[PDB]
């Protein structure tokens, strides 16, 4: 498909990353379309990089993050070359503990991004991604429909609380070229 779904405008994300390591934007792409990614997020479930030409709502939410790789490069000179994938599914119970998404081994991927495609999430419900800011500052964010988090993989530790229902994003990085051919 070649369709570019609406977002926000992505000027916001970049002065965002630039001042703060981070940016949330709650809405970030219509909710037919979510509701659909969440659809592809099941069927899947039931490591499958995400492509051009293998589902209608994935090709759409590939040329919104490439429209925010260019807007980054343009922005911060990252460099960027490509974004890269996948749908996560966590049973109940599932955590991912405090981590870094890139190490200091020369790690291609330099900016992570996470969509969350959550319908009528609850605090109960727990899930949170937690994050690592400066000055010893946390953030929670609730893996609501519609959620984009973008941040520095360098940067930002964070980790994943347990939830009591099955949660589901759609994980991903852009990266660089990188010095190894
Ligand atoms: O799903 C989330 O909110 C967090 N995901 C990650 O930290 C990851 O996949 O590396
Ligand atoms: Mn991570």
């Amino acid at each position: 498909s070649h369709i570019s779904p609406e977002h926000p405008m992505l000027a916001a994300v970049v002065d965002d990353l630039a001042t703060h390591g981070w940016s949330q934007q709650a809405h970030f792409l219509p909710a037919d379309l979510v509701r659909a990614l969440a659809a592809e997020c099941r069927r899947r479930d039931a490591i499958q990089w995400i492509d051009p030409g293998q589902a209608e709502a994935c090709d759409q939410y590939l040329a919104a993050m490439d429209q925010l790789r260019l807007a980054i490069n343009q922005g911060l000179f990252l460099g960027l070359e490509d974004f890269e994938c996948h749908f996560a599914l966590y049973p109940p119970g599932a955590f991912y503990r405090r981590h870094l998404d890139r190490f200091r081994d020369d790690d291609r991927r330099m900016v992570s991004a996470v969509l969350y495609l959550n319908e009528g999430w609850q605090p109960h419900d727990g899930g949170q991604l937690r994050m690592f800011l400066a000055d010893g500052v946390e953030h929670d964010v609730e893996p609501v429909a519609g959620c984009l988090v973008v941040f520095l993989s360098g940067e930002v530790p964070h980790e994943v609380l347990p939830a009591g229902r099955e949660r589901l994003s759609l994980t991903g990085w852009f990266r660089r070229r990188g010095n190894d051919p």
